[PDB]
């Protein structure tokens, strides 16, 4: 008889349909409803960008695909998997509710973003374990980083090389790899958050592993509140680097982002995009990672290790 665990997988959410978009920001605006002109945007970028639905369900199809290969390359335990998001339901409280009303006592969890901050891992693991506290009778241990698990570095340095090696001659002598996470505020630094190094860690191995020389670390995806958010901003980034050595191709690893998402397929695919396009270099951004199986056993190893079992 193997041994049932839960397998908590959290990550931000997505809208499900254009009609929640506004509650979806809503949330992530902490109470304050979108004005109709930015509702109307959202619209149109979700659009442009190919629809909302496919992006909702990568998530459900890296956790579903992550409990199955798991239950495959191990004999000891039987794990079953729950999504807890931050900001649509089901929320992070209403997965463990569920955990517990379904006889769960052990679990593990692993968030869907590979560094650690005190923004969003933390308040996310805080959160699981506080309501498994007010139930009782069921422990959960969490996963706090994954970005230099090898296999995850191996997955973004073999594309790396892909993309260089698909490029002519005179830009792979002349191009730039910029590897980019979510922005964050800036007064994390007040807690020592060890997010920043991560990212600039992600960079360097990345870098390292694909014999890439020239590199940069940026950040995307600012919100939008009056404390200043860690800079650069890729946008920013791009044309400063340009100005200053003139690089014919631009290479995007948003090394902080593990799926399609707005903030991929929008914020480098498009305003990236519209940078390198302005200045005549070449624009790449390989495939993100998503339900691949090379991504799915990273997943797999790093829950593993964390629970010693490899
Ligand atoms: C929704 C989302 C994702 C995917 C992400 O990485 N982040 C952040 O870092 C924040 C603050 C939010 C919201 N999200
Ligand atoms: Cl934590
Ligand atoms: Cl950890
Ligand atoms: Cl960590
Ligand atoms: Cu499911
Ligand atoms: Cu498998
Ligand atoms: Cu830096
Ligand atoms: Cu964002
Ligand atoms: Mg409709
Ligand atoms: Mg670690
Ligand atoms: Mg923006």
């Amino acid at each position: 008889s193997r041994k049932k665990m839960g397998l908590l997988v959290m990550a931000c959410g997505t809208p499900y349909k254009e009609e929640d978009i506004e509650r979806y920001y809503t949330h992530i605006r902490r109470g304050r409803k979108p004005e109709p002109e930015m509702l109307q945007d959202l619209k149109d970028r979700y659009e442009a960008i190919g629809g909302i639905s496919p992006l909702a369900q990568i998530t459900e199809q890296q956790a579903h695909n992550l409990e199955q290969h798991l239950n495959e390359i191990q004999d000891e335990i039987t794990f079953k998997a729950y999504i807890g998001l931050k900001h649509i339901e089901p929320f992070i409280e209403d997965a463990v509710a569920e955990m517990h009303k379904d006889g769960i006592t052990e679990a593990v969890s692993i968030v869907l973003a590979p560094h650690f901050s005190t923004f969003s891992v933390q308040s996310y693991n805080k959160r699981a374990k506080e309501e498994a506290e007010k139930l009782g009778g069921l422990t959960i241990t969490s996963v706090e980083s994954w970005y230099d698990e090898p296999k995850f570095v191996t997955y973004w340095v073999d594309r790396v090389k892909e993309t260089y090696a698909s490029m002519p001659e005179d830009e792979r002598e002349n191009a730039m790899l910029i590897v980019s996470a979510h922005s964050l505020p800036e007064k994390i630094k007040e807690f020592g958050d060890p997010y920043p190094d991560q990212l600039h860690e992600s960079a360097k191995l990345i870098a390292e592993g694909a014999g890439v020389s020239e590199y940069a670390v940026g950040w995307q995806s600012e919100g939008n509140t009056p404390d200043p958010w860690l800079g650069p901003d890729v946008q920013d980034l791009t044309r400063d680097l340009f100005e200053q050595k003139g690089y014919q191709a631009f290479v995007y690893v948003p090394v902080g982002f593990v799926a399609d998402h707005l903030e991929v397929l929008y914020d480098n695919d498009y305003e990236c995009k519209v940078v390198t396009d302005d200045i005549g270099a070449s624009y790449y951004r390989p495939e993100m990672p998503n339900a691949k199986p090379e991504f799915i056993d990273a997943l797999a190893t790093v829950v593993l290790k964390k629970l010693g079992r490899v």
